């Protein structure tokens, strides 16, 4: 029998479906069971605290209207330009900054009507979903990105959002970021918006992300170590060399002040202290003692025998006491932020 | 009875409903009552002065050729695309610099007619508003953003806008900016519009806004007073070291100008004086007046006993002297714009 | 009698009236009168040489075909949507780089018609206009900027543009820009455009703009007056300090170095002199002669007592002989871009 | 014969063409014969990881309800404007960031019909594609770019996607890329994608790209050799020339550290190490064991005539053991890039 | 008589125009007269290698079926909107990167149709086209820009472009680039695209540009002349003054680099060496020189009075050898820059 009259025959004005009413006018909400498909994620920044995704959305609801039974095949496809005459719900996100679709040669999108009334409707999405970050412990964090999913038009009263039993979120093969690492357990809870205007439905998704050190430890960690160390090499220079410490002394200085302000180049001006800002101002405090510690020599030395030895042995207790204490600082530093890291994120 | 008929039958060409004329086309005035609920609120940028925002905008008016009576229902909920066949009223922001819908899914809109009726229309807009600044105070300031809502080509004579008398203005839960505090209190008053071309409605909102100095005093103030005790440092070295003191001299009075100058490195080229300006001023005096200092002993003591103990009185009243007069400077500053800032905001 | 129906009497099929003809189809040629209102008006740019405005555009026409009788009001108000039915002028601007308009929540468009056939016609606008600049006496300069609104597809026999006698050119109440001023007298001109396809109409406005010293003075003289002190400050060492004094020198000229290459950071590469860039090269010519000045010396001292008083002798003329001429300089440098810049505008 | 009457008679409701059902609507699969053309590529972003080509689109498949026979002609163009009236396959870029068609003038499309129902469709098209790198080996290295052609809402039953026999990718003369090389044989292969809704065709294309040094050598290596050898100056200075020796070790030690973490200026934040990085590495112990080494010398020669040729027998080895070992590791080196880069890409 | 009536009796339903069809379907091809008015040309940019410009473009062909002869006047302008019932050729640029229209009141669109049948369209229209340049002679070059104008669907057989034969291509007056320098003569040449799909028409436009000197002379090489004055200093100090001169080499060396380096901060990155590139090496080959010179004075100066006049000697010959030396690269260098430039650019 030719295909192109069902077509009209089944949602035209000879049937008499009105696009604009719920396929249950009076009665039990419509119940929508969402799944989406991670296709690429990245673009993380943490300047607008936002990262950029690209999802398949697939959404499934029964219209009694819709059924058929003249034909013989149980589920039969048709076209996306035939989507303006179909009811749909009007989904959106809410912590969206900007989306858009895709339309490359035709409309990315997929339409599917079972026998008993069942649709299937899958889209492309390309998102720009926004994500507060708490920064305290930043080399060393685990994040926690929310997607939003919840009507805008219609209460609680008319539309209810539910995820699919088995399978809500999948990531494609080989999806890799450069600078964290996906976690392979998600978690699924609801939401429930009130407002002045009524009561609304809200689904959710978690994400944990973790930081990756390899990066940070060659860029930040090693040159403050190196800066910490030249700072040390002037304990075995000549007392009388007083150019030549006093020059160390401001160059180590000068250049740990500016390593500690270009550590903050591409962060939010949160106002509250970080772990690589701790680590950055027990260096300028290292460098610091240094001079000072060569300033007090100086002045002792001039006092004028009893003052010769006196100079010498603070060389000699500073040498072997400075590393010592460096050491005792790093063991309690990197075993804090290992246990402290160690606490679950839920 | 069918729910499908009745929609024409209100508003078609049955009905007589034209959008192109006001709900009293002869008569007084529309009044329209105005809400909106602030989902996002950041980006916030000095140099362009403007602010990125993103509301739900609520308008309720009344139209008597919209009542219904032969449905029981006392409120009944709409479709969006039936939106182009009702009169809506031509708001727009004043000091807008670009404005944009969202069509993520579908359009987010939202249209209820009430049986006497009242209407309903909420849609969801992100904005970028224009907010001049003014800067000085600059590192501890409050500022005050402006929203205006006015017609454009309705005179005041048809159209008046006016505020919800409870609740005009909503704040989303947990809602937090990286670098400012939003108060809990709005001022809400009226524009007036005079133009070539009549008299023009207009409803005002104003946000309240503090800095945080958690990060300025991190980036800013602690280096420049690091920087001033390691000039302080020079007191303590023999007065033979020309090349010693006279090299700490330079870094640090050169290191000083390169810091001041980038403390103004993400703001607009204003023409008045800061109180960050003033900060940095006097850090460049005082290294200033160092090496002056050292410069003037330095030529005292070769003026060949009695040069030999002048110039080291110079060094033991410096030594004592700096510090004090950094101090004294330090606490006048330091009340002097927490008396200003003590000033009401209004 | 029933509004509804004269809208379309007035300008449908059954009246004849075709938007596609000019209102006086053979015969003298369309007068139309041009206002525009300055919203917002900023983001001025040196190196893309262009700036940003937001306007309101008026324009006056009369058409005899839309003349009516039978309603008493003297002028009635018209919708938005139906612009479509009536013939518009095709003005444009010449000088445009990009433009575009408002649709923030309906078309922000104005239209009222006459009695006796009168038309005025309100649209808002965003424009980024080009401006060439001629950055010669930079830091003190005044620009003048174009805006050219002219005809595109119809020759001077059938469009005529025309400014209203009085009050073309209006600015919003407390308009600032950062840092230009603007001044309150505009300049009103006429084009002719000649090309081969004929003879084309245009109106010009110009805009005066002058810039503020106060970024300018505290960014860029004020450190190069501290470079040229600090240099200043080598004549008071003894001259057997050797590595500082050489060494003051030669930090003194590479900041001075950098200096000068950072104060064309924001500048287009234009191929002329500027009054910054002699500021520079006479700071460098100063600085590189107090380091000649020194070697000089070094090279006399060691010819081996008529040596020895020849080599305090000019130290002792360079200290009161450098300030002298750096102050004659300063007094001549600032009279000349004060006697110059005094020059008319026009 | 009239040439009007023929372009409806083919295609409109008197032929009953159906757009939106396939040209065998239960049959065999229809078979789609892909074709591209490089017109442009480059604009190669390591940051973001993704590249920008301009290509055109052939497409070939078989209608059988589009064969005529009445004209004498073989084959005959048409229209751009009529294609919204020929069923056409939903092909999409799986690795697609982002794509935009073409409508400079008029819309860049193509399409011709054959005697036989043979259809050739060409657009026009721009891509941002995403591809994944290795930055392993970063300044010599060879990147394998991927395209991918998909179907979006049809399944393998119905669309299968294939290459041309001959020719499949066709690239314009002269084009060349300013970075990289563009190797003359591409690899061409098949996908299949399996989802939840079912089997989806795929086609690959392969481009392998292979860096330049000649930037790269100016801009990273020399300069650290520089930096190197101006280390090695320092063995035939004075060994009493105390703050000349730690001046130039520290001024290359800083100067190293400076250009090693400049390197990295635009790369992701990767967390493994590169060529580059050992190169940085490498440079900077060599300074470090310098200073060091000097260190050793002025603290063994204050030991008080056995101390005295101890400290310069240290100095005298030194003088010919670093520049050999310096040659040793560059002879590892670069042997071990250049046998470990001809390892086949595939 | 009525105007109304003549525009659609010329060209509709009544007058049986197919816009689909070609002026002469079967005969010999279209021959098309093209001719373009740049309005402004100038964003260049070599980073990207592409160039912004703003043109009208104006096209004039024969359509038999367009003549009227009842009218008494020689020719008629016709409105923008009617436009989509005429045949226009499909005209593309082929080295575009992005364009785009302008609507800015209303389409900038002429149209204008002779008794003979005659036709002349204009549009409005920016670009930005991309041109490969080359980066050899960098601060002294030539570049020749391209613009192509080919059809897409229309084979020989159909469509043919030409020039006209009297100003093709005419410039805006008083248009200048603040960079380049435009030449006044074009050169006109012709395409031939081969293609699977068959032969296609093009025109071809070349532009001749030069760069001006006055920027990149103030930026690069009067600072670099001056460190190697400021290096040639160094020879009148005092052979014992180790530091100062160390510290001066030094110092000269590292400000070279880092000029080097940062004389490539807007180039894209090539593989070939320039002339800047060139002049760099030459002055870090001459500051090295100058440091290994004073290096070999101090080793030779401690042999142990034969040993003393021998170290003097070297000093007295390098004061008048270096600027010698240098005297004879500048003439070479400045020579044969300007005998290879005045090769011709075609
Ligand atoms: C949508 O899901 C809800 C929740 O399961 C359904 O509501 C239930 O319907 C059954 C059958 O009528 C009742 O026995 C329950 O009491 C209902 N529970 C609630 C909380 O309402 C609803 O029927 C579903 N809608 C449709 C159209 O099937
Ligand atoms: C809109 O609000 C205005 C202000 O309240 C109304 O104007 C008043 O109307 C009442 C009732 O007719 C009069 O008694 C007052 O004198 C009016 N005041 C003014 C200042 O005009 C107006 O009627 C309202 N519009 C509608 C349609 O209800
Ligand atoms: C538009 O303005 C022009 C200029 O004033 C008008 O042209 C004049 O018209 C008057 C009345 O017919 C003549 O006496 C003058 O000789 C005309 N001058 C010129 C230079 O043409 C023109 O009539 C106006 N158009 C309309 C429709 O009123
Ligand atoms: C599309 O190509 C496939 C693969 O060649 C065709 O499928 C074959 O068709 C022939 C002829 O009917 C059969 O003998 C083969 O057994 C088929 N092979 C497979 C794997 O199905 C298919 O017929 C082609 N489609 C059309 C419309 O020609
Ligand atoms: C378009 O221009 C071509 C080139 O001049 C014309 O082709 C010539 O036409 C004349 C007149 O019929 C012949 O005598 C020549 O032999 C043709 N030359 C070629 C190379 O074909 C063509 O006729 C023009 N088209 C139209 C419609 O006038």
């Amino acid at each position: 029998m030719s295909p192109s009259d069902f077509l009209d025959k089944l949602m035209g004005r000879t049937s008499g479906y009105d696009a604009r009413i719920r396929p249950n006018f009076k009665g039990p909400p419509v119940n929508v069971t969402c799944n989406i498909f991670i296709n690429s994620f990245g673009s993380i920044a943490e300047t607008t605290m936002d990262y950029r995704v690209n999802i398949f959305l697939r959404q499934k609801w029964n219209d009694p209207r819709l059924a058929y039974s003249e034909y013989p095949d149980d589920s039969l496809d048709l076209d996306p330009s035939m989507l303006d005459s179909i009811w749909k719900p009007d989904l959106f996100f809410a912590n969206e900054k900007g989306a858009n679709f895709h339309e490359v040669t035709t409309d990315n999108k997929l339409l599917r009507i079972f026998k008993n009334g069942n649709v299937l409707y899958s889209i492309r999405l390309t998102l720009t979903l926004s994500c507060p970050m708490d920064l305290k412990n930043f080399p060393m964090d685990v994040q926690t990105c929310i997607m939003q999913l919840e009507s805008f038009g219609y209460t609680m009263n008319d539309l209810i959002f539910e995820w699919q039993d088995e399978a809500p979120v999948q990531v494609a093969e080989g999806l890799t970021l450069p600078q964290f690492l996906l976690k392979e357990e998600k978690d699924l809870r609801y939401c429930t918006k009130h407002y002045n205007t009524g009561k609304f439905t809200c689904i959710e998704v978690r994400f944990h992300l973790e930081r990756q050190m390899g990066y940070y430890l060659i860029q930040m960690y090693i040159p403050s170590l190196l800066i910490v160390i030249l700072s040390w090499v002037s304990f075995w220079i000549n007392m009388d060399a007083a150019p030549a410490r006093v020059a160390l002394g401001i160059t180590t200085v000068l250049t740990m002040t500016t390593q500690s302000s270009g550590s903050r180049a591409s962060l939010p001006k949160v106002s509250y202290v970080k772990a690589i800002d701790i680590w950055m101002a027990v260096c300028l405090l290292f460098v610091f003692s240094a001079l000072l510690e060569y300033a007090a020599v100086n002045f002792v030395s001039r006092q004028h025998k009893v003052f010769i030895d006196r100079a010498k042995k603070i060389d000699t207790i500073s040498r072997a006491c400075f590393p010592l204490a460096f050491l005792i600082f790093n063991i309690f530093y990197w075993v804090i932020y290992k246990i402290l890291r160690h606490e679950d994120i839920h």
